[PDB]
């Protein structure tokens, strides 16, 4: 994709994580209080399957939006789910 | 989803289970003969994923429609997948 | 698609009309009481596009399952959509 | 869809229009400056349709995300397409 | 989409055509004997949705590869669709 | 799917194997260089999936087209990746 792009993944986790770390929220200044990539951790899963890289957007997990989440509710969004996520993103460096 | 929408998941097994048990089947006075998830199993797949529920409809399973299947071929044919696997079902009343 | 496989189409209207007739629902002895496709007409949408063929089954229009549909209910449902209609179907036999 | 659940619409113009009118964006002072739904016209497309209604947010047009885009810029993304436009949304009205 | 990415539109003719030329088939020396967008007409379809550009690969039509086809075959499998067509693509070179 | 559709899969390896053994590439005499399967391997993840079997061409890896790939390239990219692999394919003949 090129930034700005829609697209989406079905992500396994590998030792039971999805091996991103994320930023932003409504609760934050982090620009209009979106869920972003901060990171992806070496070795992990998003890193493995290459399609998400850090600045891309969040946009949904598993078919429900992100909007109005929270740092907090979007990190636990993100870990109750099960070992394959369905993740919707914006491709970021636009 | 709304109660009877469409909608389609990607479930990693777990212990090789998908976590759901199913009630219905041609054979059975089952509603029309439909397969239905009866029970998320506690701690399983299905469950960890969150999105399907007692009640929701197993349309097909890997592209392929439960169509005149019976409940003991439903059984065989959820079992007999690999370890993701594509569902298509019509969630069901809550 | 071979028989039993699911399949979806964006289908256009040609002059209000999908060009498909229907037989069965839940009022009717049609097996399992599903919607399935009587007729492709000829000259209209469903026969030029090429996708859809007599005994395929309508699962769900525009996302919302025919599930329980008399056949009066799955008229008007397939009735009451707009110019292009997203269709779910099971591949009929022979 | 429930309230913030993600959905996709195919959506076909009626006298060159989607028949919906849009609120929000990056200067506006509207909901984290998100684009959403003001109003579906009467007749429209959108209306006919039957799967948009105020309240629901736009993300994507024909795979390009709507964010950081002002009023303006959003407007003109939806006009500036053919015949029928691929749409993603957040289900509103909670 | 970047140059080599897999994208799918779904394309509603003007006119009675999708505004698109091909080249290449299995009876040409077209790379790889695929077949490919020479132009898109001005005005067109194609051109008004602005997702399809010379260059990009047409990899099948309403789900049918067009692998082994001829020119002609290319030619006719397109032309013989209704108002609206699926369209799968590779992202060509800029 | 018939001989000639498209279809894809999300195919979770096991024992960091896709099961698999392609056969192609544009430095082969192999068809017009396409990447096809060569062998599912007994009791693999593609063996207990189902759905791919031997003839079958791989069009894309993670929505990436093997357009122009050597076969070493093409092997390099199916292990390029994470646990579960979303595959675009065209089924072979038979």
């Amino acid at each position: 994709p090129k930034p700005g792009d829609i697209f989406e993944v079905e992500l396994a986790k590998n030792d039971n994580s999805l091996g991103i770390s994320v930023t932003g929220g409504v609760n934050t200044s982090v620009r209009h209080g979106g869920i972003y990539v901060k990171a992806v951790i070496p070795q992990g899963a998003a890193e493995s399957d290459g399609r998400i890289h850090k600045g891309d957007r969040v946009l949904a997990v598993n078919g429900v939006s992100l909007e109005g989440a929270t740092h907090k509710q979007a990190v636990e969004t993100l870990r109750n789910t099960g070992q394959v996520v369905h993740l919707l993103l914006e491709k970021g460096q636009s």
